[PDB]
């Protein structure tokens, strides 16, 4: 573990990360995608084979020897409010197992359900408490990262609140 484990966040791609393991923000086939997930797919593409899940869970694959934890999050054009956040919630529950089970130090992770997946509407605090609630009790330095300035700063003061 880190040691003093600390949250952090950086504007720029996820697939220029400095961890020692990254999350997708995934679909449930494996595909490409887009955003965060095109560019993992770029960047990793061995890492999809076999990387289908449903969602609300996380598979991990390896390209290489960086792991790549494919975290499915709802899609909340499909799902109701409710069943979304349930979902959402979970997705994350398992992201903090896999990131445990690899015995990593730190990892690279975007807010799910927050682009394409968000049904349009403003889901920073929503994703980013439930991905609190999941890795709080890891010991890994987790690296947030995301595309907006001022999701990075709102981002940024939520984090120092907690400190
Ligand atoms: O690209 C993103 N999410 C996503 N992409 C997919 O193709 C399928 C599911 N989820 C994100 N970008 C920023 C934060 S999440
Ligand atoms: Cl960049
Ligand atoms: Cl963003």
């Amino acid at each position: 573990g880190a040691m003093a484990p600390s949250y952090r966040v950086k504007r720029m791609d996820i697939a220029k990360n400095d961890e020692e393991c990254v999350v997708n923000a995934a679909n449930p086939r494996g595909l490409p995608g887009d955003g965060v997930c095109k560019a993992v797919y770029k960047k990793w593409p061995e890492s999809f084979k076999n990387s289908a899940t449903p969602v609300g869970t996380a598979k991990t694959v390896m390209c290489g020897t960086y792991p790549v934890i494919h975290a499915v999050g709802p899609n909340f054009s499909n799902y109701t409010e409710s069943e979304g956040d349930r979902e959402l919630a979970a997705a994350y529950r398992e992201v903090a197992k896999e990131v445990t089970r690899l015995g990593v130090n730190s990892v690279a992770i975007p807010l799910l359900s927050t682009g394409v997946y968000s049904g349009g509407k403003d889901r920073l605090t929503q994703s980013l408490n439930h991905l609190f609630t999941a890795m709080d009790s890891t010991d890994a330095d987790v690296v947030i990262y995301c595309r907006d300035k001022e999701w990075e700063k709102k981002i940024s003061e939520a984090i120092q609140m907690r400190t």
